[PDB]
């Protein structure tokens, strides 16, 4: 809060709070909706390794940078659809990031 | 779909679908062509660890962020060319990303 004084160093640090708080909120809401949907989907696949909804959400949050990928061999013959869903989540996250920058 | 209403929050969210769908499609096609070519190349090296084409494609997709690097010691005396190919794939992916942003 005390960066409001000082010198010109605050010029770029005072205008961010008027557009970031408006844009990041909506975009993060959309991202969380997508993340929870994908997590529920992965739990549905793994039910019959993504045990709880919280664990799946954590995995999806890690997928953007650190992954939990390389599915466990024979995942009830649904490895292909799981991999396709993971790729789809990657593309949605990346396009949301590009929309963030734009 | 229901973000088309609301308020000014949709102003930046309606114009993205007219240029993203045109640019990302072609750039992703190019990226997939490069990825499949590099995966086939890695399979060719590893034939005589990148067993199937799907596994190699998955590894190349991971290389951009999470890697499968640190080749397995003596890879039939072809560790150097494999490492050079991996570096080349990294540079092509990065330059494609910069082209994406531009």
């Amino acid at each position: 809060y005390y960066t409001r004084g000082f010198q010109h160093t605050g010029i770029y640090s005072v205008m961010i709070q008027k557009v970031i708080l408006r844009d990041l909120l909506r975009f993060l809401l959309v991202y969380l909706v997508f993340l929870f949907g994908f997590a529920v989907a992965l739990v549905s696949l793994s039910r019959e390794p993504y045990r709880s909804i919280l664990d799946a959400s954590l995995e999806l949050f890690k997928f953007t940078i650190g992954m939990g990928e390389l599915a466990f061999q024979e995942q009830l013959r649904f490895r292909g659809v799981v991999l396709l869903l993971l790729l789809a989540y990657v593309l949605l996250t990346y396009v949301l990031l590009l929309n963030m920058l734009i």
